[PDB]
């Protein structure tokens, strides 16, 4: 009964090969659906939506998207 082990990508919704350029935009657009306008009737959405900024730290580097990449399964 215990959650999966999904990555950073799929939190950002992108490809295994996407760019920090590409990686910018999909954070974007992910931000704007668990923005503060829409939590009217979604009060977990905030929790979500600090998801986004941690996996795309991550992602934001290639350097830390790729360590991070290393230890994965």
């Amino acid at each position: 009964h215990m959650l999966a082990k999904e990555d950073y990508y799929q939190i950002l919704g992108v490809p295994r090969n996407a760019s920090q350029k590409e990686i910018k935009k999909a954070y974007y657009q992910l931000a704007k659906k668990y923005h503060p306008d829409t939590n009217k009737d979604d009060p977990k959405a905030k929790e979500k939506f600090s998801q986004l900024a941690e996996a795309y730290e991550v992602l934001s580097d290639e350097v830390k998207r790729k360590q991070y990449d290393a230890y994965g399964s």
